[PDB]
């Protein structure tokens, strides 16, 4: 009910954020080094 | 109330899906051609 679907919802977009960032940090390291 | 808040900190975590996707996008490009 509400607050486990709704977190869910977050947690999930937490996950791809984890993803993107974590993308970011392995590109940004040959467009750093 | 519940969704308004809940529902605002899915959106703001994809607010920084949109910069970190965008930011990959970007460095990509770089990593790309």
């Amino acid at each position: 009910g509400s607050m486990k679907q709704l977190e869910d919802k977050v947690e999930e977009l937490l996950s791809k954020n984890y993803h993107l960032e974590n993308e970011v940090a392995r590109l940004k390291k040959l467009v750093g080094e």
